[PDB]
């Protein structure tokens, strides 16, 4: 289970392709029992004082790897579910979280602060087909306040697939920083969009966006896994392919296995991946 060199990996993909994805099945099933013989702990995410700040129940964030959010002057205060995810050569490269609750808001913002982070990229709409994914955390207009953080939508640009939204932040306790959303706008929750190209472009042009030298790059779609682990395995595979022009999809998300549940939620997320790649490579 070795990198492969670059030059050969589309030649893998119809390997992986080939007799009904055998090959894509494997390797997604193998991915599915890597945890197997993995107890990983996740005390804080089953706390009866935690449970309420859960979108989902089978959703936790484990506790090794976990956010914390510095405490206020309660015991379990500290508790966000989001997970550091290493990303290519640099550990807790990404944040992954869920789509933030109206009771976590403020939670989520203060993450924001206290982590540094200048990105966020956001993989789910508010609603999808007709189901509630995430409550709307950011102002619609102008500015809103998240506990000591104040927001302040400053411009929006609406491409064809995806929003770019600039927001201006401050500490009440003053201090100001930028923090840019990245907002896929058509990748439906368990799905895959039909064509890679604009995911390709989209996770180009929210990469390329992180600041030297700031704090992790934060992800999120609804649960916080699927969509959100496919852009953090595309993401690091295309800087793999700069720096050494090899890939290993399966070892880096055997990996990244370990530091949040589920990411990465289906075969066919899995195979999307290697669409994405392949136009790079092709491109
Ligand atoms: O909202 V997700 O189901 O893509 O983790």
């Amino acid at each position: 289970m070795e990198a492969i060199p670059v030059k050969q990996f589309v030649k893998h993909i119809g390997e992986l392709y080939s007799n009904n994805q055998h090959g894509f099945s494997e390797d997604f099933e193998e991915v599915q029992r890597c945890t197997a013989d993995m107890n990983i702990t996740a005390e804080h995410s089953n706390h009866p004082e935690n449970k309420h700040k859960n979108r989902y129940i089978n959703i936790l964030a484990y506790d090794h790897s976990r956010v914390k959010l510095r405490p206020l002057p309660s015991k379990h205060s500290d508790y966000i579910n989001a997970n550091y995810v290493d990303g290519y050569n640099k550990a807790k490269a990404y944040i992954a979280t869920q789509g933030p609750l109206k009771s976590t808001f403020e939670d989520f913002w203060r993450m924001i602060w206290e982590q540094n982070t200048g990105i966020i990229v956001m993989i789910t709409n508010l609603v999808e087909k007709g189901r509630r994914k995430c409550d709307q955390y950011w102002p619609t207009e102008n500015s809103e306040e998240y506990g000591n953080i104040i927001v302040t939508l400053k411009s929006t640009k609406i491409h064809a697939c995806y929003t770019v939204r600039r927001f201006s932040i401050r500490n009440t306790k003053q201090n100001e920083r930028v923090v840019i959303q990245y907002h896929y706008t058509q990748w439906p929750d368990m799905g895959v969009p039909e064509y890679a190209l604009p995911v390709l472009t989209f996770v180009r042009r929210s990469s390329a966006a992180r600041m030297p030298e700031t704090g992790p790059v934060l992800v999120h779609c609804s649960a916080g896994v699927g969509r959100t682990g496919t852009y953090i395995v595309i993401d690091s595979m295309l800087q793999q392919i700069k720096d050494k022009s090899t890939v290993n999809v399966l070892g880096f998300l055997k990996h990244i296995r370990t530091q949040r549940n589920y990411l990465v939620q289906t075969e066919e997320q899995y195979i999307f991946i290697h669409d994405a790649l392949l136009e790079a490579i092709l491109g």
